[PDB]
RNA sequence: CUGAUAACUUACAGGACGCUUUGGCUUCAUUGCUUUUCAGGUGAACUGCCGAGUAGGUAG
């Protein structure tokens, strides 16, 4: 197992969430950031105490009154905006069928036959309305959400052949996942996901568009560029009209629609889905090697689960529930190689 | 303790204050200022910013956002001290409710203490802020001079037990928001000097400005308006003023720091007798002379939070 | 107070004739940088007059 060359190709591929500022004449400008340097006090723990004493008189009381500088970019809705459109494009493929590189025609067998038995078993329709939710309650903005009034997403899917699915004011209608299985915009966009992950050259391509109402003059957090190491907070941008624009990032947002993840030991929330559960916040990673739950010690057994996907009837405890993190791992992946 | 990686986000968001000038005729324009650069015979940039002949009065608007983020730390690192900080704030909550701290940011956001200056040699200021959820009308106040100057004048019938409830269900519940789009309307006299916010001239009074309808405006800073409704503590050795809430206590315009760690009152003592102040919030009775004013003080800069490293 | 004391190496010069380096080529899988911030004109360079004046001059 591991055969040395082993590795796939992505299912899921998001683009870039393109900011813009539409005014009550209804146009649109490109949000504009700024560089502003500030005047911070000393906050921090270790400028006043060495490990963990006190220090010599360094930190005198007139010392740590001296207001330290920072050179930020600051971002905000200007004064006299309609409202902020959000405006990316993600597509749907079927690259989880075929290993991109297998090296040994015995674990690619394997794999095929694995991913074509649990198509047939428990079908995409839990990955699918998984992976769909977070498209369309607006989990992409990741904290613009936060002190905003209402925000409404329509999103232009492809192949299509009708009107535009829109859902409405997104934090008193669609809350929970009962609200989002509703006539027009579940039914048919679930399935074209299900007949994308299961069918040969499969495709599905949908154009997602968000308006946030923001308060007046209120804080736009796009994403930050990583400073390979006074400058903290420097905003990733790219060029609209000759004009720089904040960006929010390719790699966030497909890190933000696939945060489904909540297979692991107990359960709280939806994880980043990676091969060894990490959790960003709390810094310590869940689904470790040691307790035998990571991709590496159930892909090992993955002969074995073809076993229990022979006929009636497999239980959903650790063969459904690990499975899920195996293709949930499958569609993301690359590489497992060793 | 402080577990190399402590981190918090903040729960008061404060936005930039437009300055807008309302004339006879009843139409808002953009407050504009000048820039005089000296040119010395064979950059020194001085600006002015004067509110102009024939003006009828000034209004000054801006936006604040109370949040829930001072329930759950940002990152922890340790899962020993979580719980510990978790359980600390809904003791807190569960003792000594947060009606006091909703009062002194409150106070301060409905008595123009974010104008900093512009209250100096004014005839009246009126605030109107409207909260949100909101079901009635807009929360209008008359002239904050000889109305609303103590505590018990803002405890009127229709406006304070209805809008400290909304930031006490704020802090409590779990994604709790409370948004006030406030704005101040200031009657100065003719050509009043108005003093925004500056910028830093890392090395003479270069305004801080943005663009609005393509023309340049003063806008009276963003942390220099979230620094100013932050104006809480006077709950330090003795008692003097309000300070900024800080670490250690720091005084700006008179440069020392009261609150200092020689004394032990600073957030590092206080944070580290975390174990001792769920011990004392068990039962009957906490003090309000060494308990409450450094539980007060401890949650105060847990909203400002972040943070906390070593 | 020196293997001490003394000491002119110099004239002249033609490297030239000729030259094909060439054939072929897949770098490609996967990716969250984020948490928090006061730059500070003490009151102070005024009030008039002439001028159609966002021009230009003037007294105190």
């Amino acid at each position: 197992k591991l055969p040395t060359n082993l590795a796939y190709e992505r299912s899921i591929d998001p683009s870039d969430v393109c900011f813009f500022v539409v005014w009550p004449d209804d146009r649109k400008t490109p949000l504009t950031y700024n560089s502003r340097t500030l005047l911070g006090q000393m906050e921090a723990k270790s400028l006043a105490y060495d490990v963990s004493g006190q220090p010599i008189k360094s930190a005198t009381a007139e010392a740590l009154a001296q207001g330290n500088p920072h050179q930020v970019d600051f971002c905000h809705v200007p004064y006299g905006a309609s409202h902020i459109e959000c405006s990316f494009s993600v597509s749907f493929s079927s690259e989880l069928r075929q290993p991109y590189k297998c090296n040994s025609s015995k674990v690619k067998q394997t794999l095929v036959q694995l991913v074509e038995l649990y198509e047939t078993k428990i079908g995409w329709t839990e990955l699918a309305t998984r992976y769909l939710m977070n498209i369309c309650n607006g989990k992409w903005l990741w904290k613009n959400t936060r002190k905003a009034y209402c925000w409404n997403i329509v999103l232009t899917p492809w192949p299509w052949n009708g009107e535009k699915v829109g859902f409405e004011d997104i934090r008193t209608n669609y809350t929970s996942r009962q609200d989002f299985k509703n006539n027009k915009n579940w039914s048919a966009i679930v399935e074209m996901i299900k007949t994308a992950f299961s069918s040969t050259d499969g495709l599905a391509i949908f154009e997602v568009r968000a308006t946030l109402h923001l308060p007046t003059n209120a804080m736009v957090r796009p994403s930050q560029v990583f400073t390979e190491k006074q400058n903290s907070r420097v905003f990733q941008s790219t060029t609209i009209d000759g004009e720089r624009s904040p960006i929010l990032g390719a790699f966030k947002t497909g890190a933000a629609i696939a945060t489904i993840d909540d297979w692991y030991p107990e359960a709280t929330e939806p994880l980043r889905v990676g091969r060894f559960g990490v959790h960003r916040e709390d810094v310590t990673c869940y689904r470790h090697p040691s307790t035998g739950k990571d991709f590496f010690s159930i892909l090992q057994q993955a002969e074995h689960y073809i076993e229990v996907l022979s006929a009636n009837k497999t239980p959903a405890q650790e063969t459904i529930n690990d499975m899920h993190f195996l293709m949930a791992n499958l569609i993301k992946g690359g590489m497992f190689q060793h």
